[PDB]
């Protein structure tokens, strides 16, 4: 007689699979698991969901499947079709769709009754991701493995191995994607939503962090030269007039860019992602950059003005010192046509002087406002890094 | 004899699962349920659909599965494969796709015949969402649980617990997403589409509200500085000419933004979402802001005009008081070249005076139109909040 | 003996489900159906497909499942697992994917052999939608229910109820979405693609119409103020020069908008959706609005021109009446420098006169072209409505 | 005895369905098929895939299912559950996903053993589409029906009917979508990837063509008025200066449009779709249209130039003929201020003359370049049509 | 007796399929496979996933299915339903979703026990794609075929054929899509994540390369004329003023284009795709092209300046040589009005001279900077090609 199927006929002859198998019904049949996290596929923050590919193991002690290695030629391990035996009802509490994993048809058994189960599982799972510190984030995500039906009286869930070995386990991992995990933290919990019920749950605080080294040259790099185009915008002379239309073109251009960052960030109602304030401060800087630009051209244009008062003109002098035959009546009619016409040009030349001194000093105080603001952010770089 | 499977063989030997099980066929086998709402996954308003993750319970009294705790060593609870017994045919009337939930293989039984069923269920469900008060909305959504086939003669549906306990149940809930529910309202209904038929239905008026604290800084924040760019637009001098091209650039810029809000809002045929009118009033404000801008430059430009009539000029003076040898003929030819040429400059200077007084007064009445309009909206904030 | 399963064992003992059940094989077992249309989920016109949620009924006379209410305690209705009996092979000919409906496990039977089947069914179905009269359309869509295999010899398909009751049936319906149906028209058809074959088909001319009350304030409302910005565009003085750049900014702005309406409309090869011509006439109106703008500035600019000929100048006068010591040679050198220089300004002033009279008359004939065009469209409103 | 199921019990008592059924194993059981193409659902060229709804037929001679019409009351046709008999393993070699078709549960049998199978099938299939002649294309797509496992020794595949009847078969077809087929070409092939193996394959060169009557008014109609805005762009006077900003606005506007056509066209690496060159020639026409615009304003502006040399000025005259008391020293100081100042205006007037003659002649040679180019394309219309 | 099913009844009478079949349990039942890669469907780099259609083969020696060709009329090959026998548990370690392949119901057997299995399989698989050399890339992608459960004690995996024949196998392949493979490299590996376990894995280094002949005329062709519009931008005269607004329009236009290339490229955290630096160098070239444009107009404008100092003016002369009755007091008042007014025009004319010499020399050094930069890239073409 060929011996291997001789075991299976002897084993599975009366194994009624519709029983949580035990010798004594008071005893909880303890399942015992781990995870080995393989990769992080995608984090679509706008959908508040997370897809993860996880290698996975189980065993549990089965009373009924015990044999002896005698009379079957020293066989201690054996392969069994999964749907021909019992299985625990465990699944994760935070799934969105479980239809992506193939069903492993086969499991092992030992002669003590330790039936061993491996399977892969992918789950698009939903854990509350944090988006506050955006390019430097840690995602305290949670996978809570749970018997959906059975209680502590029926089964308990525990770990395969030492939780320290779960913690720093990077034995197989696809890095160089977007993400990278620092550890996986297991923890038992005893769950009871109500009275007279009690459920085994054992969470997995999987924490991952993002490599910012792509997002810096895709989001911080657009923001920096948007400064220097306006910085070189002040080097335009004020009297040209398109210097106003210069800024608004960039105010149009920055308006385009803030729409692009709008949908890329999720709709998370814990508040603004913190880089968005550092982002949104830039337009108000541009508005006051624009508010400077309108001010001098309201100040300086040929508008038939009044004269500059000397207290501000000495203040302009201080700021310059701080920043650095009755034929006569026809002939009199000629100068009378020009004694004001040349002078109204020079009254316009007087207010013209006021433009350039403000052009110098507001350029520095705009530049020193930005440059002192910039050094604050790179201190936040080394704190985030 | 091991005792647990001794029960299952004694129980399921003749349980023909193709029977709605009862001792007497007049008796309606009453199922009895609840919901425990876990999370709200997504509300895509444009698709008029809603995805919801719901923990769920059932029991019903089964006549045939009764045993005694005697002769089976005091066992009162026991696990059974679901497809080996009867099940009620209930499902929700408003689904779009039920393929996302895993099938729980196992159910409990008691020695009285109370077979107990738990399962999770996600349904992309379609209820008529309201979009009228957009950032402050309540969504009276409905889940109507229904035996698809059986009538009141066959089964009745009732609640597990007190409906008060269903009402304020936030025992497990993923908040800090977008949504948050205030209560879940159950209600029995007796349904009959026709005569000679009657179906048990028990609705669930699930109501949720949106946290506006993200949408305010993503939709109200763009709208406010679009005012102040035009507010500072009047501080441009009128004679520049790009002041017209200034506004149209923003009229172009606001035209961009209204397309962005178009697809974000659904196609709901109950009317405009009410914030859209408050949104669409802004362009007509900008048009009359533009209509001011064209008016003064039609009024003020060097066009070889007629003189200003004094009744409007005294009205301009009132508004200023309200807002605050035959060689002679060659020489006569010289002044004749200039007695009009200097004067036509000054006739242009006369209409130039009319521009700035209108520049002052229309600036206030534009500003006071906007500022009085703005205080109306913040009163609507505290009513919505 | 408990009596209900006593029937089922007596009934299903020898019911070989692999038989289209009849006593005599010449007799066609007539199935008999209806529809009760619940809701219209989505009409994505670009995909030429339609998703519809339909409640659905069947019966057919089964020879083999007859019993007597005697000897089974007056039981005339009974629930049966669907996969334990015969079923007809009907499905709809125009599906794209049938995987969204759950399988109802249960059906009724009567003591005459009328087995009754209810089930829901959703189908993304493909019927040739019409997009010609876009915001006011009726969609003569068709659902042709068909035995996929069996012929008229095997089965016939008929209606449950009177076709009048199918016609005006709005007993359950989710309105206030986008769509609304006026009626559902059933009709039998006898189908034969070839000789020696004949198939029962019974169509359903489901017709729905769209509530335009959202699309009017999302597509007609952008089109109307695009007129009045150019209408107020003529109130710009011609000599400014940005009046040309004014229009092209809107010609740029209208170019943006026609791309937005491009993908929103499907690729239907029956021709242009009829509102698109009314849409596309606007740019050619803007081009000739632009062609006016270039014409006057080609006419009016300081270009050292020739003089205006009086026949057009009297025509300009008619249109104005229709719209309303040898020291002398140094002194002679002075006027010779200015007798032309002042005159070439006035020759430019002469052509300047030609601009404003054309500015008046072309403004009216532009306005009267648009306003008379507009009253044509509102007559088409009351015909469409 | 009821006779119909009397056959089925007599027939299917020992029909072991795990046998490719034949009396003699050398004989290849020839299956025999056709297609009846119903509709073309979508051609997403960017995904290089094609979805098609096909009605489909089979028969094959089964040895084992033969009966006599005697002793069963002259029954020659009969319905059988598909999963209770053999089936051939055929499928198409170019699928992407087969999960969209429902499983027809039923098949016919005849008393000779001709079991007949009908089923529908939709396949998103991948055939190498051609995109070269874009709005006028023919798509030589291929469906190669293949026994996936069995060889020529086991089965052969042939056609049901005459291949001529397959060729012009438009008996049922949903036209008025986008596409329309001219014919379906079947052809047997004998396939062997290697030695000692041989597989029956029978292709289907399905060829379809596109109705261009939508794409012409969605892609050719934008291209034509983009010419005439620049054509009317030359009617702007050169000295205005925004005439340069005119063209670049359209150069910006055409830059927008070429991005819109970029993603609409696939990434097919056989080269550019041929209309794209006719599309991309337009920008280089606009660049040289712009290069004209910069040239004259570089030529004509008040820049204190040198004089025009008469050889080009007589060439400008040829092109015009081709296109059509010591008080004196104060008085001498007056003319010395103006003998050059009036002249430098006239030196600027001399180069001003050069602008308008080039404005005339370059306008024609731009127009005649475009108009002669346009008549080349309409000849390509009648060749494509 | 019909002989073919006589074998199947004799064969499958006691084949308990729940056994990894062998005579002696120490022997590892070696499976033996290959791949025949058919096509590459899509490479969505942003999702870091890859879909591939692969024809596939297996055999393994089965102990139990041996027969003799005697007593069954010389039958050496035979078709068997797959779910009626054993199967190995192999699958690929890098899948995302296996639900797209149909289940082939049938397999072959030989009289030695070589059961032969063919099936197709599509997998959206995840391998770490490289995006560095973007239009000229090679993708060292990996398919690691693995028994998910069984160890080296249970099964070993080997190749069907010689690995050289796998290497250059292009026997069937859909080219002319986007991709093309140069070879497929198989390699055995012996895998053990831990101690006391050992798994057969046999990788497939599938390497493919991209045909750049579409992406060159879709991404390199936009970049080249963006140079020459600014190259012709310097031919604008500086004094016009819109020459500044010229460049910023293209700086706006290039800002549009870099957003388009942003999402087309993935989020790969190995760094920037190398063409992006060659792309992003263009804006900084445009900024310094803009920085030239602001410089000369800051240098040249009528601003009532100081005089040019002769050391720079002789340097400007060097660069030009490198690039090429008391009536008198009324009359004195006349010249005093003009002795400066004409001179301040000429002081403005002096700085005007400085503009054009810088216009010549900066034009060359801008052009020679670009042209010498361009020849570096075409050397990188022939290295990449
Ligand atoms: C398999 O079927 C094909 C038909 O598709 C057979 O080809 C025919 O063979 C006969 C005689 O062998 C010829 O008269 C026909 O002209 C052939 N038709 C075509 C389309 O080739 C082929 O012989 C069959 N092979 C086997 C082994 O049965
Ligand atoms: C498992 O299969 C591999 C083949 O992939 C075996 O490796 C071969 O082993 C033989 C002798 O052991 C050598 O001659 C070959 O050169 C090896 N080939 C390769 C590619 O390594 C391996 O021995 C097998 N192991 C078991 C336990 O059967
Ligand atoms: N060769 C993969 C088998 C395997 C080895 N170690 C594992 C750990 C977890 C798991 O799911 C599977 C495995
Ligand atoms: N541990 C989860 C079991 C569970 C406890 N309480 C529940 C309530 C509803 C439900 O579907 C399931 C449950
Ligand atoms: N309670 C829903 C049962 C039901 C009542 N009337 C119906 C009509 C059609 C249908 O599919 C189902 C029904
Ligand atoms: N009434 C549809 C049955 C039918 C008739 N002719 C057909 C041809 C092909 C097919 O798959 C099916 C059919
Ligand atoms: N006619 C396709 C059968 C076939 C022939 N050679 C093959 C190689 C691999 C495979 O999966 C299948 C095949």
């Amino acid at each position: 007689q060929p011996a291997l199927l001789r075991l299976s006929d002897h084993l599975l002859a009366n194994y009624k699979k519709g029983v949580r198998p035990v010798r004594d019904w008071r005893k909880p049949t303890t399942v015992s698991i781990d995870v080995i996290m393989y990769a992080i596929l995608n984090v679509d923050e706008k959908n508040q969901v997370l897809t993860t590919y996880i290698w996975y193991r189980q065993y549990w002690t089965d009373e009924f499947l015990q044999w002896t290695p005698e009379d079957f030629d020293n066989v201690t391990k054996l392969s069994i079709p999964t749907d021909s035996i019992w299985v625990p009802d465990i699944l994760i509490n935070e799934f969105v769709d479980v239809g992506k994993s193939p069903n492993i048809p086969y499991v092992y058994v030992h002669h003590r009754g330790e039936v061993q189960n491996y399977k892969p599982l992918q789950l698009v799972t939903a854990c509350s991701l944090d988006i506050y510190n955006f390019p430097f984030d840690v995602q305290n995500c949670s996978l809570t493995f749970t018997s959906w039906l059975h209680t502590i009286q029926d089964i308990n869930i525990t770990l395969w191995r030492s939780p320290e070995e779960v913690r720093s386990d990077k034995s197989i991992f696809i890095n160089q994607g977007e993400w990278e995990l620092l550890e996986v933290f297991p923890q038992f919990k005893e769950f009871s939503i109500d009275i007279s019920n009690s459920y085994a749950e054992m969470k997995f605080y999987v924490i991952i962090r993002r490599r910012p080294l792509f997002y810096a040259v895709s989001l911080l790099l657009p923001s920096i030269f948007l400064m220097v185009v306006d910085i070189v915008g002040f080097c335009l002379p004020p009297d040209s007039g398109e210097r106003v239309s210069f800024k608004i073109t960039l105010l149009l251009g920055y308006s385009v860019f803030l729409i692009i960052v709008s949908d890329t960030l999720p709709a998370t109602a814990i508040g603004t992602p913190l880089i968005g304030v550092y982002f949104v401060v830039c337009m108000a800087l541009l508005v006051i950059s624009l508010a400077e630009t309108i001010f001098i051209v309201r100040l300086v244009h040929k508008q038939d003005l009044q004269r500059p008062v000397p207290d501000w003109l000495r203040h302009l002098v201080l700021d310059r010192i701080a920043w650095i035959r009755g034929l006569l009546q026809e002939l009199s009619s000629i100068r009378h046509f020009l004694e004001k016409r040349d002078e109204m040009r020079e009254v316009a030349r007087d207010w013209l002087r006021v433009g350039y001194v403000l052009d110098r000093l507001l350029f520095r105080i705009y530049l020193l406002a930005v440059l002192a603001y910039s050094i604050t952010l790179v201190t936040l770089w080394s704190i985030a890094w």
